[PDB]
C-alpha cells in the first residue's frame, strides 16, 4: 500500500517496454548513451544519440557538449561544457551493438572541469605505470523510497535493530535482492569486474566489489557501475543512494573501501612493501580524507570517527585484520607474505578518480 | 488490502528482473553464491563472488571469509570467520555454470565455530561409512506474511479449525502452493534429492521430504533446501519459518522426522537390525532431544507436550505403526522384514548434522 | 473488493514461469496422488519423485496418509492406503510428470466408509458385455474467499436470470479462463471432456465428461474435480459443488447422467431404454440415496421440483422434459435409438454410486 | 477498514438529528409508536401516528391495521390485519409526552393471528391471578455486522477462544457496550423493569435481564425491549439477533432462561412448592420444547446439544447449581428454603407469551 | 491504520449521549459490581437494578456469578460468590448510580485463590495500631487492538528513548485524553489519585493512588484499574498492565509502592524507616513471589538490572537511587521523617499481596 507508492516510475506499467524492445534494427544503427559527472561530483547525467557505425575505441567517438549551467557547472555566457569519450561499455538495455559511454568534462576553453577528477589522475597513473598499481573497490549503497525514507523501512520509524540484516535472507532480512541481482549481470555484461556482492548491515542496504583493475580503469569502471545501479534502480521506482550516512545514529553508514596493490606488492615478499606503503599512508591523513570526499570531508565525518565497521576521521590507525583501523592488512596476506592493502577510509559518495590520485601520488610518485 | 501489503519484496516489481537474467555472459565467468549457518544455528546467510572457472568439486574452491561480528559469531577484534566449502549445487536463480556453496564454518584460529556442526558429524560418518547408513528427513515449516501471522489468516484472529487443510486442495485449503512447486522444482534442479511433498495440517503450513541421501549428504542437502525455500519465498514477499511452534495452542506445530536405515536394515531379515537400533535408541532419549534442537532441547519443548500426533519431551515410547511415539517402525517396513525406522522427536528447527551424529553414535558407535 | 482476501490471488503470479522453466534429468517424474476424504465430496493431494515411467497404475508403489487428519479416523490405527487406480497426464508439470488417481483401504485392507470405486467396479465388471456408456454434466459455481458467488455484489444480489446462461461479455459469465483452462488441461490429461457451458446462474458452470465405458467415467469425473478445484486456486477463486450454492430462486446444481448400454444404442434400442427407464421408476429413493454422499439430505435443498428440476419424493419421466426425474431426449426418441438422461444425481454426487445404482437396476 | 463499512445507517451522519429533536412543540401533540409481531413470530415490525390527546390506558387508544400481505401474514385479498394496544410505554427517542404501543394482532373476522400468542395466554394468567405467579427472563442476543458476521470478528475468520469475554471490561473483551448502555436506560425510562445486564461468553454477546413481572406483563415488557434494542442497534447500523446459534460450533449460543415463582415458593416452606413444580414440567418435556421456539423445536436442536452450558433436546433433568440441567433450582434459594426456579430450555428466540402459558398450564392449571 | 480494527473505535460515539440525558425517578440505581478473575490480573464486571440507595458495602445484597467462565471451574459447583467490600461513585452514569468493588468466594464460602483480600484485611487490621499508608504508582501502556503499542509504526519502532518521558505534543505522547478522563473519573469516584504522567516509553503512562490506609488502597488501586480499562474501551484502545509490554530496551512497567506507618511519619522518622528497610533485605526471594500473580515469572522479564531496575537475584538499598531494590528517597533522608519507595513489584502485581507480604515483615515480622 504504502511501499513505492508515491514513485512515478513504480506506477507507470512494466510489461510494454518489451513490445518496442523487440523491433529489429538495421546492424548499421548503434545508439550511444553518453554519461558524465555533474558540478556536484557525486552524481551523473547522461544523454544518447544515434551514430551508424560500430566504434572501436574511445578516440572514434564524437566529442559531444551540454548545458553546463543545467548541471551546476555554470560559466556565464559561455556554459557549453564538452564530453570527451574515455571507455566504452556494452549496453546492458538495449544489447545490440549499443553501448555506454563514459566521459569526462571540460569547459569551452579547452580545461577540465571544476568536477572532472580524472584529467590529473591520468597524468599520474601513468607515472607510475611500471609499478602495475591495482584497485578493488567495495561500494555501499542504500535503496530508499521515494519519499526518502529506506525502502521497505516501516513510516515514521525503524526496523528492528541491526544482526539479522548482515548478508540476509528472507523477506524480512533484505529488501530489492532483484535490483541487486540485476545490477551484478548487466555490470558483467557490460565488461565492468564486478567481482561480487552481499547485503549490509542495515536493512535496504548493499554492497558490489568492483575490481582488480588496473591503474584509471578502476574510476572508469566503478563509474559506470554507479550509473548502472542508478539507472536500473530507477525503473523500479526505486532511489540508490552513495550518501555515508543514509540514516542518522546507530545505523551504519557507507564506505567505498579500497585495495591496493603494486607488482612489488603482490610478488614474494611484497609484505615489506606493503608495510612501507601503510607507513606512508597512515601519517599523510589530513590530505587524503579531502580528496575522498566530493565536498572535501564534511560528508566522511557524518559516517567516520565512530564504532560501526569504520575508522576515526579524527585520528589513524593501522592494524592487520582491523577493521576498526583506517588502513588494513588482510590477515592472509600476512600469512602469505604478499598481497594487498585496504584503505577503510573513502566514503560511500567518493570521487575514485580522487582516491587512486591520492594514492598514487603517496606511495609511488613519493608525493 | 492486507495480505502481503507491508512487504517489501511483495510489492516491487517481479517481471524487470527477466531482462537482466536473459543477458549472455562470456564463459569462464561463474557467479557462486556462498551460504552458511550463522550465530544462532538456524539462520542461513549468503553472499556472492565471481570466479574465472569452471569448479569440478568443493575443493577447486577458494576459502573465504565474513565477519562474524555481524551473524552474531562475534570474537572481539578476532571476528574475521571463514567459510569451508562442503557442497555444490547448480544454482536454479542463474542457471548456467553458476552455483551455489554450503560452507562451514572456521573461527580465526582454525578451530570449529559454536555452531559448524559438520567437523564432528563428518568425523562421525566417516567412522561409519561400511554401514552405508541412509537419511531421509520430513521438513515442516509455515508460511508468514511480513508481520508475522501466518500467511492468509484472518488479521487478529484464526481460520476454521484443524481438518480441511492437509493435503488440500482450493483456494480455501492451502496457500501459496506456487512457492512449494517452484521449490520442489529449484532442489531437483539444484541436485538435491526431494522426494515428496505434502500440505500439512495447519493451514499455510507444509513439508517437504528430502532423501534418501548417503551418510553425512542429508546435512548439506537440507541446509541447502532450507536455503532455497527461503529465497524463493523471499521473492514473493513471505517469510518461510522452520520454528516449532509458529502459532501457540491447538494448532500442529512442526516436526523435521528423520528416516534412519543401515545396510544391514535394508537387505532381507534387516527388521532384526532395525529392531536393535530401536532398542538401543530407546535407553538414550534424553541425549537425543538436546541433539535434537539448536538451543539444547527448549524449542522442543514448546511442541513435544504429547498431543498432536506427536511424542512427549520427557517421556519416550516406541511401536509398530504409532504416531504418538517418538520411535516408529512403518507397518510395510514390518510386513516387508526390512526397510528403515522412523525418528519422529526432531523439531522443525533441529540442525541435521547433530541429528545425524546423535544416531549413528547410538547406533553404530 | 472482489478476491481482495484470497490469499492466493494476492501472490505474484509470474515468478513461478521462471522456474518451470527449469531442465530436468529425464526419467526423473514427479507423480501426485489424489484421493477422496472422509466427506466423500472433497479431494486431497500429495506429491513424491519417482525413478522410473510407469507404464500403468498397477506400477506405482501403494502409498498412505494419516486418515486422522481427513476425517477417517481409526483411532490408534489411522494410516490410511492408497492405491493407484488410474493415471494422467500432468498439465501443471508437463513432460513424463503424472496424476494417479486412488482408492483408499484402511490398516487392515477393508474399503474406507468413502470408497465407492471398489463395489462399483465389481458392478461394472459384470456389466461389461452390455458396454454400458456414461455421460456426466458437472455443475458447479465460482464463490469468492467469503463464500459469496464470484462477482456478485456484496451482501446481495445480481440481476434475475435470463442473461446469464450460455452468456458472452464482461456482464453476462465470469472466469471463464478458468473454464477454458479446464477444458484443455482435462484434455492433456485424457480426461473425455465433451463440453462446456455457463449455467442460468451468474459465476455458475458445467463441463460434459464422456461418453465413457464404465469404471473409468468415475476416474475420470473425479480426477477433472480435482483439475477444476487445483486450477481454479491459482487464481484464488473457489469452486463449489455444493448443490444449493445459494437459496431462494436461484438454480441449483445438477451432475445429470446420459446412460446407454450397446442394445440401446443399435436401431430399435429405444424399446430397451424404455425398458430401463420403467425399472428405474419402481424404485426412485434407492437412488436418490445413492446419488448424494449424505443419502438424500443435500439434494433436497435443490430437488423442489421448480427450477428445471424433479421432485424429491415423485419420481417423473417424459420426452423433452426438464422438469421429470428420467428424460428421453426429442433426437433419441425420434431416432429410435441413443441414451436416456438420469436428472435425480446432484452435483456433490459420487459417480461411482450413481454408477454402480444404474448398473445394479438396469442391467442386473 | 472494514467495521460496519457496508451498513447504510453507520454511515450516514448521526449529529444533524439533533437539530431537529430540540424543535419545541405544544405538549398536546402525541407521537405513538406501534410495535407488533410479524408472520414469523420472531421479528418486530412498527410505525407511527399522530394523536391530539393523551391516552391514559391501552383502552383509549385506537384499533389499527396494517397489510397482513406485506408481513408475511397474507390470508388472500382479506389481508388487512388489526392492532389493538395492550399495553403503552414513554418513548425514549422522543420524549415528552410520545409513546411506544405494543400490540397484539387479529384477523379481518376478529380472531388471533398464528402468531398472536397473547390471547390465549392472557386466558390462562388470568385464571392464575391468584398465584401471584411472578417471571423473570434473561434475554442473550448478539450483535451482528451488516454482513451477517458477529461485531467485530475478524472477516472469513474467529477471535481468540472463549474465556476472557465474559462479563469483559476492555477494548479487546467487549464490543459495543454504548448500544448496551443506552438500551438499559431507554428500558428504564419507557417503564421495563430491567433488572441487570451482562456481556457473555461469545464475544459481540450480551443479555439483559427483565423482571421479576407479574403474570402477562413479563410477555409485553419484553417484546417491547426487544423492539428497542433493535431500534436503538439501527441507530449504530448494527444489527441484533435472537437467533440461538448465531454462529456454529464451539461457541455459545442464546437461551431465554425464565425464573418463576408463585406466592407459595416465596413465602417460607415455599421451596416444597418449588420442588413438586419441577416434578410436573419433569413429566412433559415434549410439550414445552415445542413452546419455547417459534417453531417447534427446531432452533432449540442447534443451540441444544449437552455441550457448551445447556440441556439436552432429547431427555430431562433437574440438579442444584447445575448449569447442565434443564431446571436448575439456585443453591441460594436451596439454602433459604424460598424462591424461584429457573427453566434452562427456552430459546433466545422464545416468544415469552408462549413460554408462559406452557408453563402456568404445567404448574397453576395442574395439566 | 491506527485502530482501524478496533471494533469499538469504529462504532459512533455521539449517539450514546442523547440516551444517558435521560430522567429516571431518584431511587433507581444502577450498579456495576467488579471482581477479579481467575488470572489474578483482569477485571471483570456486570450490572443489576437497586430500589434504592446504599450507605455502606454492607448493605448490598451478596450476588455471583459462573466461576467456569472465568478460570475459576470447580466442577459442578462453579457457581462463585461475589462479597461488596467497597462503593464508589459511578462516573459513567452519575447520580446515585455506583460502582461496587467485590471480593470472591467458592461455593463452600471459601475464599477463591485469586482473592488476596481476606488474608490481607486480617493482617491491616492486626497492625492497625501502626497506621499504615501506601501509595503505589501504577504504570501501563496503551496497545492497539493488534498489540502493538497505541501509534507506533506498524511492523517497527519509533526513535529511541529521551523525548517521550514527560513529554509535550503531538509527536511525544499519545492518548493524553484518556489519561485526562481517567484522572477525573477517579477523583469523582472517591479515589484518591494524586498525580499522573508519561513514562519513558512512548504510549506508556503512569498514575500515582494514595496516600491510602491500609487495606483500602487495595480496593482503590483495583478500582482506578478497573476505570483506566473501561474508559479505555470506549476509544478502542487497550490498556495493558504486563511488565514488559515490549521486548529489549524499551522501559517495563512497575507498580512501584510507597510505605508508612506513623512512627516513620511522625517526627521519629527514619530511624524506624531504616530498620523496615533492613528488615526488607533479609527476604527478597520471599517478597518477588508476592510482587507479580505468577511469583517471579513476570517480573524476570522487567527486573534485568538494565533500564532503571532492580535485577530479580540480588537485593539492593540506596538512597535517591533509582537501580536499587528499595529506595530512600533524599528528601525523606534530609528530613527527620517520611515513607520509603519499593521498587520490586511489577505493574500486574495485586496490591493485596503487596501489602500483606509487606506488613508481614514490618509490623509484624
Ligand atoms: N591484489 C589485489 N590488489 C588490489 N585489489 C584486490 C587484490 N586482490 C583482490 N582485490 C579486490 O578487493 C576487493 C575485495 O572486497 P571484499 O571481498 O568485499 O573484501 P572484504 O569484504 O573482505 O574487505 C575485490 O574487488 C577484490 O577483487
Ligand atoms: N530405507 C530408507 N532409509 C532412509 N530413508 C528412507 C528409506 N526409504 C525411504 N526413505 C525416506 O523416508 C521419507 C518418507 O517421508 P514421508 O513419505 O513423508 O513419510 P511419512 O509421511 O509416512 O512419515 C522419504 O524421504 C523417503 O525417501
Ligand atoms: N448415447 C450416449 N450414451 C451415453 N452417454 C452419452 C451418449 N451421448 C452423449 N453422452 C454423454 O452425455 C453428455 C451429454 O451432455 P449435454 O450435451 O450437456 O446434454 P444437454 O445438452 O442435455 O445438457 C455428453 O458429454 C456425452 O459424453
Ligand atoms: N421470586 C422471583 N420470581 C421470579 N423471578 C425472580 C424472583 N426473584 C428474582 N427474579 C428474577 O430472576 C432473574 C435473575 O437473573 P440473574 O441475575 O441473571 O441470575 P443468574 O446469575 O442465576 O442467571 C431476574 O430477572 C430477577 O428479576
Ligand atoms: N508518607 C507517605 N506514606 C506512604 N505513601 C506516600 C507518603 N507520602 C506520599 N506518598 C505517596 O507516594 C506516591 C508518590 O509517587 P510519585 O510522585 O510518582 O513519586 P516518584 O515518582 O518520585 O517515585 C504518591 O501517591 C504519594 O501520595
Amino acid at each position: 500500500a504504502r511501499i513505492l507508492e508515491d514513485s512515478p516510475n513504480a506506477r507507470i506499467n512494466k510489461t510494454i517496454l518489451d513490445r518496442y524492445l523487440s523491433l529489429p534494427l538495421q546492424e548499421n544503427i548503434v545508439q550511444a548513451t553518453y554519461v558524465w559527472i555533474d558540478g556536484t561530483g557525486e552524481d551523473l547525467r547522461c544523454k544518447d544519440r544515434t551514430l551508424d557505425f560500430i566504434p572501436q575505441s574511445p578516440k572514434e567517438l564524437p566529442v559531444w557538449n551540454y548545458d553546463g549551467s543545467s548541471c551546476y557547472q555554470a560559466e556565464g555566457s559561455n556554459s557549453d561544457t564538452y564530453l570527451y569519450p574515455v571507455a566504452i561499455y556494452k549496453d546492458p538495455f538495449r544489447r545490440g551493438n549499443n553501448i555506454l559511454v563514459m566521459c569526462d568534462t571540460y569547459k569551452f576553453d579547452g580545461t577540465p572541469t571544476d568536477t572532472n577528477k580524472r584529467k590529473t589522475c591520468l597524468e599520474v597513473a601513468n607515472k607510475c605505470a611500471a609499478e602495475e598499481p591495482w584497485f578493488g573497490i567495495e561500494q555501499e549503497y542504500t535503496f530508499l523510497d521515494f519519499d526518502g525514507h529506506p525502502l521497505g523501512w516501516p513510516k515514521n520509524g525503524f526496523p528492528g535493530p541491526q544482526g539479522p540484516y548482515y548478508c540476509g535472507v528472507g523477506a524480512n532480512k533484505v529488501y530489492a535482492r532483484d535490483i541487486v541481482d540485476a545490477h551484478y549481470r548487466a555490470c558483467l555484461y557490460a565488461g565492468i569486474k564486478v567481482s561480487g556482492t552481499n547485503a549490509e548491515v542495515m536493512p535496504a542496504q548493499w554492497e558490489f566489489q568492483v575490481g582488480p583493475c588496473e591503474g584509471i580503469s578502476i574510476g572508469d569502471d566503478l563509474w559506470m557501475a554507479r550509473f548502472l545501479l542508478h539507472r536500473i534502480s530507477e525503473e523500479f521506482g526505486i532511489v540508490s543512494t552513495l550518501d555515508p550516512k543514509p540514516m542518522p545514529g546507530d545505523w551504519n553508514g557507507a564506505g567505498a573501501h579500497t585495495n591496493v596493490s603494486t607488482k612489488a606488492m603482490r610478488e614474494d615478499g611484497g609484505i615489506r612493501d606493503i608495510e612501507k606503503a601503510v607507513a606512508k599512508l597512515s601519517k599523510c591523513h589530513e590530505r587524503h580524507i579531502r580528496a575522498y570526499d566530493p565536498k572535501q570531508g564534511q560528508d566522511n565525518a557524518r559516517r567516520l570517527t565512530g564504532k560501526h565497521e569504520t575508522s576515526s576521521i579524527n585520528d589513524f590507525s593501522a592494524g592487520v585484520a582491523n577493521r576498526g583501523c583506517s588502513i588494513r592488512i588482510p590477515r592472509g596476506v600476512n600469512d602469505d607474505g604478499k598481497g594487498y592493502f585496504e584503505d577503510r577510509r573513502p566514503s560511500s559518495n567518493c570521487d575514485p578518480y580522487s582516491v587512486v590520485e591520492a594514492i598514487l601520488r603517496t606511495i609511488c610518485l613519493d608525493e
